[PDB]
């Protein structure tokens, strides 16, 4: 059928299948997973690799020998399975010291600690072979207006990303940063709340080339945005450094459902885009198996993430390969969208009477776009009705 | 009391108090307003100026002599009142020829016409003294996935903004462009849907300095975003070229309520930001008097736009001037947010044991932020309870 | 593939395929359709019937003799095709006299007119064979707080529906009323905004049995609610008199996409529910072909409505018939949910030590619900990957 | 300024000021509070009473004698302060045995336990003097479609509330039940998601009169609904048994901000309604002090709750008492909305030519409703600019 192999580049965070089920209104429904057991179970499922936050791999406050021992046994599981670590990140949101943020905390001593905690994990991530380092600022934001001056907070966020870029340049590390946007939760509003705000921010950093975005399906959907459209803008800007896949069923709390769940047609158009644009990075799943599930349901949800990408990849590829669909695209003039509007230049456009004075606006206005026929061919292919 | 004068820089679009009340489910409840009568009534109210779309001033399809006559009588009303025209824009969304967009229409001949219609109105706007030219692409987008290839559509949008920049540079015009973001409506999803996506886009134009954003209160609120936060990012980037003020009561269709209505606390924090950042541009109202109203209610709604800005400007200025509030800000460490995190540099931060190895995380974690006290002082000032 | 037959009970309103394309920001993209041509084209497509608002069949303001002729043509087209008229409604939202509503307008004379316009259309619907009469109070509500006292307006809404009940009872008509809820648009907030609010209101009417709901897929999704769950509560209450099918992509303006589009997994769970509950009323499509389409695009979108109901009907029937799904439902204890909690009363429950004193809370807490495996089987059936 | 007195009937749950700060992405920022210290601090602040979940007063799993002592301390603090206990509820959401719900769990033995845990707390609430018993089915629902048959789960929900009704009737207790709706979180979709759905459900119970609603400001705003409108329908139905006050800034996770924050104009219209309808139950605050605050920040936020109710009470009373507002209501025909539409029946309506044949539709269509002038007077009163 649709069996994942390492060649598909599917990756999972330690915190995803390892989530215990504690939420805002309830306690853990599952026991803690050992990182070593997660590496082996995921390898058996056909995953290509794993990612971590520092505190997922090493308990907060571990002494250096406890730290040594956690990394050592993690690395032996990696080597024994052939599993890779493509990405890593810092937890700057769980501990109560981060209750007003990490990099933009109002307290200056807490911003220095957040930067020291992050550099320590950049060194370890590079050792394990990570090529992308993610920054998700879940606690950077506010619930009230005078609590955070946002222009000065953006000065502190730029200062912190510029310091991290100076550090990896001076160490000569081959590692890139990717910002993960989220509109809200756990703060009332988070800074750089969508893909577009993170892309604009990057352009003001001292070394913009070192930074890109790591968008999450459900986060852009919490602001009611079109995730395929946000991803196309990121790819148009050359900034899609990584991507987090999951499901979300509308504007509400962050659900992190398994990929395919939530908005199924957006998942289809996202796979169509990634595959036709030739995205070559990891297909990473940041989801949380519902707390109704035991450990057998945890691996069934994680296996469903990979299966749904592969069914959808197949349906999108049959769609674009269908001659009838190719005909429908010409009918809807998707080939004329690819033509330059005025490669003849502005002066030639201004002198062209068929562009304005002799343009028949009502004949143009009457041409049907034939978009409903095209979308029902896309619907038939997704459902396997062709 | 709180009487507006031209010194307050309040401006209104011809289409706002001139809206007739036709919506998706209903016909006009009001007669058309003459542009000349709008200029005089707004001047009597204490407005500073007016803005227009080309088709508001000159009926679509007017011959050049009809065109001449409309502009001539408009300009005599302007001169007779001392009213200015700070901004102007193109209508690229009403006529059925724009049903798939203007600059990103799949049809190439329609993209050339959209660019010719826009250049014609740039010439007229500069004559009338407009310094900002707005582009609101309400029809650039899609209701379905294969209908619009978004990377090629962004190539057509960049091509069109680069052609407009070449044109005004070659004419030597002193005029800037400002992009107006909107998430959806009338398309299922619109391209560059928020302030952040428009700011990121600008950085890929050939002449980025010629372009900025013109955010609208209710549009960022349709994606559930914090409008004061979006505005602070625009000001941090030096890109707030203009601003459209109105009210919106949540994520639903675009209401364009009078400013102050909708989210009242966001309106207060927006005025606090504009006034403390020293924004010097027009305070423009793009709102629509509810269709329940007659022409007397139209001028009462428009007068309420200006009154609510002035009451709020006064409350925010009393807030920041209160010694008790200034004390509360120090208590919440808003002064330490202004201090550089590590001006001592990365190597000095890495050697600083108090930033990590000797940092007392639990003492830091226990410091209360005192943000609820600060926000209740902001609440008492807004309500005049102090 | 999958052809509609009259036995499928698919129906469409005159206003759906007849929408000309005007929206809040644009003029009509299509010509008006003649009702008799709509009846013919729909019968050729395999629909079973049509519905109408009085102003869709007879132009507002028609004399008794212009009325006569409109009605005569229409009934002639019906007779000729064998098309039925299952439901009808009144337009109490388009004309500007209804700008503050119809049954709950503040002006008493407007409330009286609204009731007289409605009774006139009830007599016509009854001779054409309609068994359901729909009420969509699209203008009942407000944009501001003191503009409507909602307790007194519910008094006027109750009085209106009680006067309609008295009237159909004294004429001995076999017609029933169905309320269509909608949360907002065109009013800032509409009265009876969801299925739940309409169901509760019905219980305070003089004759509750004459009244039920006509829920619409996209309206409950404009409040972010689960449409299948709302339908299940209406069926549990014995009040699903009719249903309106279409698609909506999230919380935003009322889109009226063709059925199947929008939230596709919710369309699958709705067809599964309607078919397993054996609902036997019409499957009515209230949608609007995108204004990007010409008339050929209209009939393609109207036929895609029916095709998507039929594909989903077949996928849901395959899901429920699969032995492995039936085993998965037993494993998630869907059979045990159907067993009464305490059929021997509360004194037998209070005496039972296994229900409290001796209940092993931690062993019960540790059972997995096996919900992700069941939902991935559901996912494989929808995509035809099973 | 504006001090709370016991006559104001302000109450708070033990869980509100006692929230320790754990959220989905972080650990507790504050220490647990002792109930007797909460009762004392709240009595000093001028509150009138406290509420509780059984697991807030007695730790889950306490023996009968640990129960004994918890209860004894608490009642001693109450006796000493004169604090009342107006309402109580059961925690059927925190413990992992409730991961698929309590009354509608798929497992029958879990449903039985849920009912036994609830009855145990009803006997205690009745001896402490509670006259309202709240049900918040936070775990009743699902993240996926086949995981819950909603018609059968409404059967189990009805059976549970009928068993509770039989029990309080056979004990002769004077307690009434109130259902708190919530649309989602922690479940993907919760059953009875809004005030309307809870009101309709009550009408199918064996003894409807024992049951009403306990609506919460932030929960109806998570569906984008108008909370004052929902409250008005509950008061119209005679079912507002209790209310929960707090703030929410839009559709997103349940924030539980202090009352006054969030949507401030909706808080103003809610106090105006509660005070003009003469609602006499408790004004209960169910909120969570932000986890950014220490314990001093907790009591500052709890006192800001009461202060904002009292300022708004005074602004609303001033709005309604102003002669000019009373003249503006007459001008918007708020008096005419209170007059019956057709008090002489439908045959007098049918005979009346002024209601249809001779009604001048265009002159009625042309009356302005004067709603913006009335809403700006409302705006001036809230801001104390009048
Ligand atoms: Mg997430
Ligand atoms: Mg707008
Ligand atoms: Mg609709
Ligand atoms: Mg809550
Ligand atoms: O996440
Ligand atoms: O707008
Ligand atoms: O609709
Ligand atoms: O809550």
């Amino acid at each position: 059928s649709y069996q994942p192999t390492p060649e598909d580049r599917f990756t999972f965070g330690l915190w995803t299948v390892g989530w215990q089920g504690r939420d805002p209104f309830g306690d853990a429904t599952r026991p803690a997973l050992d990182p070593v057991e997660t590496v082996q179970r995921l390898a058996e499922l056909g995953a290509h690799g794993v990612t971590f936050h520092d505190d997922d791999l090493i308990p907060f406050g571990s002494s250096d020998t406890e730290r040594e021992s956690h990394i050592k046994r993690f690395r032996q599981a990696l080597d024994a399975t052939g599993m890779t670590v493509p990405m890593a990140t810092t937890n700057l949101f769980t501990h109560p010291v981060f209750k007003d943020g990490g990099f933009t905390a109002n307290d200056r001593d807490v911003r220095r600690y957040a930067l020291r905690k992050t550099i320590r994990n950049i060194d370890l991530a590079v050792e394990l072979g990570a090529k992308t380092y993610v920054a998700w600022g879940g606690r950077e934001g506010a619930e009230s207006g005078a609590a955070k001056d946002v222009r000065v907070a953006l000065d502190r966020m730029k200062e912190a990303f510029d310091l991290l870029g100076e550090y990896v340049t001076s160490q000569g590390y081959d590692t890139r940063f990717a910002i993960k946007p989220k509109p809200n939760e756990p703060r009332g509003d988070i800074l750089l709340p969508t893909v577009g705000h993170a892309l604009a921010f990057i352009e003001r950093l001292e070394r913009p080339e070192l930074y890109g975005v790591n968008p999450e399906v459900g986060h852009e959907q919490m602001a009611g945005l079109n995730f395929p459209h946000g991803i196309a803008q990121a790819l148009w800007a050359g900034k899609l450094f990584h991507i987090d896949l999951n499901g979300q069923s509308g504007i509400k709390y962050d659900q992190d459902l398994r990929f395919g769940a939530g908005d199924l047609r957006a998942a289809f158009w996202l796979v169509d885009l990634l595959e036709s644009a030739g995205y070559e990075g990891p297909r990473h799943f940041d989801f949380k198996p519902p707390r109704t599930e035991d450990i057998d349901g945890v691996w069934a949800s994680a296996a469903g993430c990979m299966r749904n990408y592969l069914i959808l990849k197949e349906r999108a590829a049959a769609f674009r390969a269908d001659p009838e669909v190719q005909e429908a695209l010409r009918a809807s003039r998707l080939d004329e969208l690819a033509q330059p509007t005025a490669a003849d230049g502005v002066q030639e456009l201004l002198a062209d009477r068929t562009a304005f004075e002799d343009f028949d606006v009502d004949a143009a206005a009457a041409r049907g776009m034939a978009f409903e026929r095209l979308d029902q061919l896309a619907m038939d292919h997704l459902l396997g009705a062709r």
